[PDB]
């Protein structure tokens, strides 16, 4: 439940994740999303907050004076639908469900969002099966 | 830095931590941060969706039609600020800096704000020094 932490002070264990936990069912419920993400023919909905906190090109779009409000957020063409939503699971979730049949989409979703260790991550994976 | 999980999914260790890390940076630079507590003489800038997910009263509060859309909330002047503070700066980082002068007012706080474990553990630790 909780530990002594290194800086003298209670720490509790399971925190993190479960408000992770509750931001994923948030956004599972539609509760608070401020933002939708479209890529080509699909809608993601999501809060501005977890996207920022987990992506270099989300956190640079909403720290700026002019797109932090804007509601909707269209990426870029060529990105892959079933790419983005992997990495849209992986954000709210901390799994990451890479295929043989999806690793080059994702990877390629994750360079373009700014997610390096997600890249070396698929980097790996690829260099193995070579 | 990754582990395969129980349901043969890449997890990432770090990755809930790593989260909550930057949602306490964006509200110490005051980004995004969407409603005020307003706690007797005190203000508390937050993010909602981070107060929903650590408080029964948060959560009963911004999922209410009428209320999700107030950007100022008041709690009850009985609730002492220092024992508000102390379980925000905890919603943030799972760390909760109780001490012998603040354990009272912090235990107060947390079954008003309906965080039950914090208040178990509150419990625990007045009934070792009694
Ligand atoms: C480059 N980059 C990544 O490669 C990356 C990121 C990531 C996040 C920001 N956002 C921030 C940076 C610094 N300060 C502030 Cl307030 C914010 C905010 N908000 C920026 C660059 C990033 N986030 C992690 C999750 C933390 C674990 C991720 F795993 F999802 C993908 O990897
Ligand atoms: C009663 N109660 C607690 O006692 C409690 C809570 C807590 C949270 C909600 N919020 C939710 C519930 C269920 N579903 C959804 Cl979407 C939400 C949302 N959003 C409700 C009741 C709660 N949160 C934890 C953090 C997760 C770790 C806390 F440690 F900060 C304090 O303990
Ligand atoms: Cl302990
Ligand atoms: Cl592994």
């Amino acid at each position: 439940l909780y530990f002594q932490g290194a800086d003298s002070c209670i720490q509790f264990t399971r925190h993190a994740s479960d408000v992770l936990l509750n931001l994923n069912r948030l956004r599972s419920r539609d509760i608070l999303t401020d933002v939708v993400i479209v890529v080509s023919r699909e809608q993601f909905r999501a809060h501005k907050t977890v996207l920022m906190a987990c992506s270099g090109l989300f956190y640079s779009i909403f720290t700026d004076q002019l797109k932090c409000n804007l509601s909707v957020i269209n990426l870029d063409p060529e990105i892959n639908p079933e790419g983005f939503c992997i990495l849209l699971d992986f954000m709210y979730t901390s799994r990451l469900n890479l295929r043989e049949g999806n690793i080059m989409a994702v990877m390629a979703t994750a360079m373009y969002l700014q997610m390096e260790h997600v890249v070396d991550t698929c980097r790996k994976f690829i260099k193995a099966s070579e």
